[PDB]
DNA sequence: CTCTTTTTTCTCG
DNA sequence: GCGAGAAACAAAGA
DNA sequence: TTTCTCG
């Protein structure tokens, strides 16, 4: 999941589990609780969920007054809300049980993580990861963005994916963003001129805010509609510009990369 | 049998 | 620094 | 790394 899907999950969770008391926590895969399942079980049991926030692709459960559970879904993490008597499915790893239902975390590839953090350690946690600004007009300052692009020789697609220029882009939306900004994924960022950087800046914000509006692309968050709006991701061999160009797929810095060669020249 | 495909972090030259 | 490659893991799809 | 797929 990328920022839009996580934000969709956040919103659904906010509606359903805020105000609920955690009755018990169970794990068939405790190793995904990086700070220690035992400790997490002991601190959070009996606590009431006060809210859910998000930073980039990270979910943040606000539980009791002094704890935060930071959850990352990585590649295939999924939450679902189920009755207390729901059967176990094969890749369920964790469950937070309430009085009248449970929240189950599943992850086929086991990449997803949980970390229990002190409330005043949350801001330092994201500082250490060097996570960039949220993709909004208010937080995503184009001037700093521009200064960083100009000082670097990195290719624009893997640089954007670093989460440091701006938070929340993953493989789908960076491909959609570069298509929309008419920029080649392998463009060296110090070659970008001012007007391209401006278009790229706005496009990053516009695409992500749109995806959020449509509930993300495709359990919680499984009713998204952004996938219908995708212009290049996963559409190899299909048309992009009303002239005849087909979408090409190449490998860039280890990632499958979809682009329209005629519209996205260097 | 083999290989490649689908977020974050680490190695290493 | 930097980037190429791989690690963590499961299930495809060839 | 493990298992499936027409296997
Ligand atoms: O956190 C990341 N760091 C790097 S270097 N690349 C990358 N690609 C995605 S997606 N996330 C990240």
């Amino acid at each position: 999941p990328e920022l839009p899907e996580v934000e969709t999950v956040r919103r659904e969770l906010e509606k359903r589990i805020v105000g609920q008391k955690i009755i018990s926590i169970e794990a068939t895969y405790p190793r995904m609780v990086l700070t220690g399942f035992e400790q997490l079980k002991k601190e959070l049991t009996g606590k009431t969920i006060q809210g859910i926030s998000r930073r980039g692709k990270y979910l943040i459960f606000e539980i009791g007054d002094d704890f935060r559970l930071i959850s990352h879904l990585r590649m295939e993490g999924k939450y679902r809300l189920a009755t207390l008597d729901a059967p176990r499915e094969k890749h369920d790893h964790l469950t937070m049980k309430f009085a009248d239902g449970q929240l189950i975390y599943a992850d086929v590839r086991k990449f997803g993580t949980w970390e229990l953090i002190s409330t005043d350690q949350v801001l330092p946690y994201f500082l250490k990861k060097k996570i960039g600004p949220e993709p909004t007009y208010e937080d995503f300052d184009e001037k700093l963005f521009r200064e960083k692009l100009r000082k670097s020789t990195k290719k624009i697609k893997p640089y954007l994916l670093e989460q440091t220029l701006v938070a929340g882009l993953g493989n789908i939306y960076v491909d959609e963003v570069l298509w929309l900004a008419k920029i080649h994924p392998e463009k060296e960022t110090n070659q970008l001129i001012e007007s391209s950087i401006h278009l790229l800046h706005d496009s990053i914000i516009e695409i992500l805010q749109k995806a959020i509006k449509l509930g993300g692309s495709s359990a919680l968050g499984s009713t998204g509609k952004m996938q219908n709006e995708l212009q290049v991701y996963g559409k190899t061999g299909e048309k992009c510009s009303r002239c005849g160009a087909e979408i090409q797929k190449i490998k860039v810095a280890g990632r499958g990369t979809h682009f329209c060669p005629v519209c996205q020249q260097k």
